[PDB]
């Protein structure tokens, strides 16, 4: 069987980092889980581009720039949503993730998910770096994963 | 009346596998399904490539590379998600399968859907090749009948 | 004012049929009554073309395929989707309804929904033959209307 | 600052109305309310298209054929749907609105939504020339201010 | 085995249709429904003789009028009754179905059957051209079949 | 099309008015109500003939002889049956409305129903000539429209 | 028949405004939506007189003095009312309305209400431009209506 899959070591990656500031005392952790995944799986935070945005709903257009860059390996999207009174909450979130898939798709370049969608603000917090972990971290995971398996695939 | 179908003979005919690894004690038997079922209906299991990706967000991607290969009949996407205490999962679940769906249409190229989108666990292992059989055996039959199918229809 | 529509008279019209064979029982039905519509309102069944895939999930693809022929007026779509216990349904038919929704607008054709998406068993039933008629006819019935339109609108 | 809007005077204006025949006895009174209208801010009768499809499925294809008419300033898509037992309304009006929504950005021209998605029929009697006006008569005017306002904008 | 069936073109059916007057906000539907089913399977409007009645009642008599003439190949029965406080509707309803059943074997030809017999004002709208069809369009159908039919029976 | 109509003057028309004598408090209100209308719609009271019979179930054979006039152009039933303790009423009425219906199709002539068929005195008393009307008024309104059409159908 | 209407295009008209102050916050929308109307129907701001008045029960006053203007073609009365504690609200809506009906009898000159007459003051906002529309919009598109219905009908 042809069998193909990335490891995760990151030795001589590029990473790109799209970051919200809304929510920015819990996206800030998530940046921080992220960073240090890369730096002690072997990347160097000199090959890390950090793009910050206002909002969640501004994560995908500067997205859109980072994976363009032929010397950015994979993007990590960063941001964190907490449902509100209306259903505003619904739009952003549905927009956020169909338009960094589509981008993945379209650009042919591994686009991970650090985006957290959250009922609460408990259920925020448990996973920007407490007790459900931290989804910064858990993106760039799969963003080392990603950008190792397309060396053979893409 | 001109009638098209596909046969379950799966003699020459080429699979690709892109299997994500969250949940992999549940992925992991939908693997052993699809590749028994392509075995056993007489595809050759050299002929199958099988691309591993860190959770169900990354098929997509993976997917669109291999089903861009011109020696690959058709692509079975396997994943197990199951839902959590956000509606992480809503999305996640949205835009594996409406990325999967628009590359089939795009690459004109059968990809067939074997993830699994439980809202329990318990359904997850009843559909991971318990007591609902193999989602996993059920998408490679499939794409062995949608790659024999395209053989006069392509 | 210009007034454009079609008449009901299938004479000289080439319809595709996509039919799936999950719920087979019912589906069987849909294609029955799609090919008596077009039969008894002048069509010939020589100029049907009816292609078989396994679920509803591959109906897009098959269709897309149907579509692009030169000699087929309209694509007729037949399946059953019966909701189960997980949120699969949801996906699946999200799915089918969109690709073939965006299949008829990029090939500017028309793609008519002969595809039941039920809660229960007794819903599916009920529209595959029984006492809330048969989608298939009504599928076909829209389909002749939509080829005879497009004679003088396309 | 510059200002650009539409007024709502129609003279030498070009209207196409698509109009489903699904739940015709209301469809009909929203048709009656877009020429009615039309007429009465100055447009001309002879300058409308009407075209007719049997459900509100076949609208956006149609309504992709009348947009891509120079002759055609806008298009207002008509027609009523209304919830029944199973989950099909959903699906027909989901992809009923991206459609429509989607041909107007890829042809750059105007197209109104004039179509009622009602989950009770009181709700579209009310909405079809009763007690909460006729949803034909405003998506006409809509389309009447944004044809005046793209002779500046487009 | 011998089989004998109608076709649904209308090329060259003369029709008659009796339409009562009473609940005409509802029965003038039923008689566009039946005019369109006509017309556009081939029919052409002026072999359609319309007779109108003031109520149900009335029905039968003239209908027996028009079933006589030579050149009516089929008479359809058009008329809404929709159940009051007393036992009246039973009454009508009775006698107008009797003597139109009655008729037809009498004269040996179609008579179809397009008269609502309506517990609720809601149920009789449901069924004159909104969310469960149009019984006139269905009643010309049936007269459609039933006249092509007799033409090898009779 | 051909259309065929009664208008509602009533000159030079002939009718024949049977009315029971039983519950005659109100069925003489329903005989002032039909002779009223027939005078002003311009018929003149010398061309109506009136026949008095006991009870209701006697209607029908006196209706016989009167519709088998030449010179009588409709007949108008009147009378008031009101449901008493046992079933009676129900087999009363139902051969009544039959009688009438059968006598009209056998001597194609229209008769029409001018009889109050009333689970309650209440209903009744609101159906002779208070607050639902009159009943005989209505059933002669009919009787001239019946009449005039079949002037040209008959 | 002859047929008597207004146009919706405001060319040349000129229109007299009485709007009250109390409730100013909502009455200033109406007014907005008033000239708004009036303007992108095509009647020019200079040809608009407004009169400001204390309260609800001073309109008909100043309507009068408006509505004998040989150069005013109608007037629109605007304001808000929302009921209180006691029944001062029945007494000051029951006479305004009265008073304005009665100056347009009297005046033969087009007066249009666009007083809303709110038991809450959520009512109010609705239709003071926001969920249920604009009153004052609706007001001058009346007024707009009635003084060109009376160019010939007056």
């Amino acid at each position: 069987m042809q069998i193909y899959e990335g490891k995760l070591t990151a030795e001589g990656l590029r990473f790109g980092i799209v970051a919200s500031r809304f929510n920015h005392a819990l996206v800030d952790r998530l940046v921080e889980g992220a960073i240090d995944c890369i730096v002690r799986h072997g990347g160097r935070e000199e090959d890390i581009t950090l793009v910050r945005v206002p909002g969640s709903w501004e994560i995908p257009v500067a997205a859109g720039e980072l994976a363009r860059k032929e010397d950015i390996d994979a993007v990590i999207a960063i941001g964190v949503l907490i449902r509100g009174a209306t259903p505003h909450f619904d739009y952003i979130a549905s927009e956020v993730s169909k338009g960094l898939a589509n981008l993945s798709l379209e650009l042919r370049k591994p686009i991970t998910f650090g985006v957290i969608t959250a009922d609460t603000l408990e259920q925020a917090i448990e996973r920007a770096g407490t007790k459900h972990g931290n989804k910064g971290w858990e993106a760039a995971l799969s963003a080392i994963e990603m950008a190792n398996l397309f060396k053979s695939l893409r």
